């Protein structure tokens, strides 16, 4: 696979750089020529998280990523401004258009020409650039297919979704259980703030075909259900889990197995002081043992109780920052409260940790659904920001009790145990999603030969 290079199109934003990353690894991993681009505005950021050598390239085992950061326009556009996603994703279109074509052309000089674009729902006029150059390129989803499914059937206006007039209407998708209102990816609801998130992901089912392939980084034996529906009409690959594919950890070291509750939802949202107390007279009245990570004040104060300090002991931790995937595959952990992000969703489903489910907004209200009454690993703690409602500290208490023992918590944590061994299963050689990897390759390398 020497001759094939994969080049893919990031999109700003961690829960989109991560992904394409790991993905990139994937193909690297495998031998192919991988070039990571990504808007200079992140560049610096994305340029200190992973040391790039003198070559601006990372080793992944026997290949390497080349990473390229081009010029958006945006700072000589944008002047003293804050920053506006929604004027940059739009600004980024128009730019990449122009952009993409002529760092497509570098690459044929180079000796390096392009065999597949891979792109991501946020940057979907790279598809357009590729059919008009005659190149394959797949997008990467990077929720759910069941979150896929949603917006699929939103754009084609296949099932009725809650309106103005009708907010509050079950939705029944092909292949699904029935979502509720507030479980539709939120972002489609009426009520959302934010609708411009919404309609940067449905622009991605404008073009959708024109992507031979789209790659999910999910599992078969996940979502098999949503999956084997939905691919009778897309051309979707599982491939995940991504990051499955071949201060923090002392204190933990020092805990008995299977103790510690791992909390962090600040990854996506700045709290309330009000809901900060709550959880934290919470934490303390379940008595469990917590790792918490408690976002700073960006200098809302994020203040604890008197009383937490003492009456914490030595059973709990609180940091301003941890690598959740180290702490996700600790034997000390016990159960993850989460904000059930889709990389979060999938780190705890492939590190066997059960999850409090403590959603937001997007399609994290989805996953929530999913953790609890689907993959059955989960409690609930909240139905996300839209109720608009303070989760008072008893609610908070109940919530990680009914993790940590009893019943309930028996039956999460063997859930957990047979979904972390399917996901180390569907990566491992002969696995679906590392079949599906191959295969991918295989036709890259048919369409490049064609």
């Amino acid at each position: 696979n020497d001759n094939l290079h994969i080049f893919l199109v990031c999109f700003i934003g961690q829960g989109v750089v991560n992904p394409m990353l790991r993905l990139g690894k994937a193909f690297a991993s495998k031998g192919l020529l991988v070039t990571l681009s990504a808007p200079e505005i992140v560049g610096r950021e994305i340029r200190k998280a992973n040391n790039l050598n003198d070559d601006q390239s990372i080793k992944v085992g026997n290949g390497m990523i080349r990473f390229e950061f081009f010029d958006d326009g945006w700072e000589s556009v944008n002047g003293s401004k804050p920053f506006d996603v929604g004027v940059y994703i739009n600004h980024l279109d128009q730019a990449g258009r122009q952009k993409l074509p002529i760092m497509l052309k570098k690459h044929e000089e180079s000796g390096t020409p392009v065999s597949c674009l891979i792109l991501n729902p946020l940057v979907p006029w790279v598809a357009d650039v590729a059919d008009s150059l005659q190149i394959p390129c797949a997008t990467l989803w990077v929720q759910s297919c069941a979150s896929f499914s949603a917006y699929y059937h939103y754009h084609h206006g296949l099932v009725p979704f809650p309106t103005e007039s009708e907010p509050e209407i079950d939705v029944q998708l092909p292949g699904m259980p029935l979502l509720k209102y507030d479980e539709v990816p939120d972002y489609l609801h009426p009520r959302t703030p934010y609708p411009f998130f919404g309609t940067n992901i449905l622009g991605q089912f404008k073009n959708l075909s024109k992507n031979f392939c789209i790659l999910m980084d999910t599992f078969y034996e996940l979502e098999h259900e949503t999956i084997d529906s939905i691919t009778k009409i897309c051309p979707i690959k599982p491939i995940g889990p991504l990051f499955k594919i071949p201060d923090c950890k002392e204190w933990l070291d020092t805990r008995p197995p299977s103790t510690v509750v791992y909390v962090s939802v600040g990854s996506v949202v700045y709290l309330k002081q009000e809901q900060v107390t709550e959880m934290a007279y919470g934490i303390l009245n379940s008595e469990v043992s917590f790792l918490w990570v408690l976002r700073p004040p960006s200098k809302e104060p994020h203040v604890l109780p008197e009383e937490f300090w003492e009456k914490a002991g030595d059973r709990g931790k609180v940091v301003q920052w941890s690598p959740q995937e180290q702490v996700l595959a600790h034997p000390a952990t016990a159960a993850f409260l989460t904000h059930c992000g889709w990389n979060s969703t999938q780190e705890a489903i492939s590190s066997g940790v059960p999850v409090i489910t403590f959603p937001q907004f997007g399609d994290q209200v989805t996953n929530a659904k999913f953790l609890v009454e689907e993959f059955k690993v989960g409690v609930r703690l909240s139905r996300g920001e839209l109720e608009n409602r303070i989760i008072t500290r008893d609610e908070v208490e109940r919530a990680l009790r009914e993790i940590t023992s009893g019943p309930k918590a028996e039956e999460v944590k063997e859930n957990a145990l047979k979904w972390k061994k399917a996901a180390e299963e569907t990566v491992a050689k002969g696995g679906n999603s590392e079949r599906n990897l191959v295969e991918f390759i295989e036709e890259v390398a048919r369409k490049t030969g064609s």
